[PDB]
């Protein structure tokens, strides 16, 4: 006749047990273990310490609960004319914690890469893969286990892993994948993308910018990195 | 993995055995008390302390019913370790025939069927036993027995036999008659039939139910089934 309890770990948790009419003792049980009776503590372990032994209820409290101690837990009421008992089941709960995530990596187009992200807590806790790629399309998935087959550097960006229970707000963790590709050509100026960003070469001063280079006949750029080569030519 | 088992109305003796010190046992009936070392929680009566000894703690259930039966544990508290000791009580009903047969009436070649629905506990053993004389043995070791094609040497009782091994088996028999039509065997002529059949002399007389006396000429025994006549001439 009484509600189910439960507690976040490393808390306290309170198991009320309201009387009426007379009674000629009371306990607490753990399983078949006693714990309390009347004000006789029986269970030795200090995180039980008695809190109401008046007549309108009896009550104690379980500090520091851990979630071994999830089970059933009776009151014991002795009546004369029969005895009562009620029955309380104590639910732990664990706060989710990634335990596991792939490091962060740098990879070639077009070969085959894995993510995973384990994660615990009570109870299992929903893990969820997101592309978190700005200035691009992004993506959810309810697969813990992630695949990527042929990857492309579209792909290229954040990957936050995110695990989620009702206990707590859910965790996120990220990892940023970079995709190397070869380079792609597109006064003078050169313009190219690459990962990593490709050094230019000129061929018949000049300033180099991270993602384009310029030049202050038939001449051609050069456009390399440590995976390929391309040339592209322009005419003044 | 302690078990105990006694019979109805008897007492039962649940000992716990310990060693070293205990702050405090006690002994459980599910999830109730009934004794915390000397103070007696349940207002039972038939659980009476029996020892009281730090080496082992022992109580008796008397006047034991079936509701009794259910599983008892002896709670000890331990700084090293926390051990309880469960034992698992079982009652026992002497067997009891719920259910038989009446008594039944069949004519000759005919179906007949018989149940014998027993309860106790443990499951009870029931057998059909042909109680004529010269008989083969058990008949079934089922409540259900049918015969097929009964013949007038199947007639008579049929003891049911229910035993659990508890107590003296308890027994019920029933009665089946099987209808014939006459057969024969200073004239005399024998005969036997279902219902016994009065003879018939055909061309005073004293005529006993199972053969008839005369003081060419026929004997002519007859019942509600059939007829048969058998002549002799002197
Ligand atoms: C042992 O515990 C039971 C339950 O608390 C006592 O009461 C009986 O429980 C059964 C349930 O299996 C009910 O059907 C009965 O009506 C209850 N009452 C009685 C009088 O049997 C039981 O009495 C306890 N045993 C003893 C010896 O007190
Ligand atoms: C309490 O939790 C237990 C866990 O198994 C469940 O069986 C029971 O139904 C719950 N009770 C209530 C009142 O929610
Ligand atoms: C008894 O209680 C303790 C904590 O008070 C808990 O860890 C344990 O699981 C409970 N049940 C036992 C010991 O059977
Ligand atoms: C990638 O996975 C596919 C799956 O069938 C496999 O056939 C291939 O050998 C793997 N490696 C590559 C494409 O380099
Ligand atoms: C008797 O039993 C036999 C075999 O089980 C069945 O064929 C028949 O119909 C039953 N009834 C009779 C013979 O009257």
């Amino acid at each position: 006749a009484m509600d189910n309890v439960t507690v976040r770990q490393g808390e306290s948790a309170t198991l009320r047990c309201t009387i009426d009419n007379r009674v000629t003792r009371v306990a607490w049980l753990n399983r078949s273990t006693i714990l309390y009776a009347g004000n006789d503590k029986w269970c030795l372990d200090p995180r039980v310490v008695l809190l109401s032994n008046t007549q309108t209820q009896y009550s104690i409290e379980i500090q520091n609960v851990d979630v071994y101690d999830e089970g059933p837990y009776t009151c014991s009421v002795q009546t004369d004319n029969h005895p009562k008992t009620s029955r309380v089941h104590l639910i732990v709960q664990v706060s989710p914690k990634i335990v596991e995530i792939s490091s962060d990596i740098s990879i070639n187009e077009g070969n085959n890469i894995s993510l995973t992200c384990i994660a615990t807590g009570r109870p299992e806790p929903t893990v969820t893969w997101r592309h978190i790629s700005p200035k691009a399309v992004g993506f959810v998935s309810e697969d813990e286990y992630l695949e990527i087959q042929g990857i492309t550097r579209e792909q290229s960006g954040d990957y936050e892993c995110s695990a989620s229970n009702d206990v707590a707000a859910p965790v996120v963790r990220r990892v940023k994948v970079t995709v190397n590709y070869p380079p792609y050509i597109s006064t003078l100026q050169c313009e190219a993308s690459a990962v990593p960003s490709a050094e230019f070469q000129w061929y018949k001063k000049v300033e180099n910018r991270p993602f384009l280079s310029k030049l202050i006949g038939n001449y051609t750029c050069v456009a390399s990195n440590k995976l390929g080569h391309t040339n592209a030519s322009i005419m003044l």
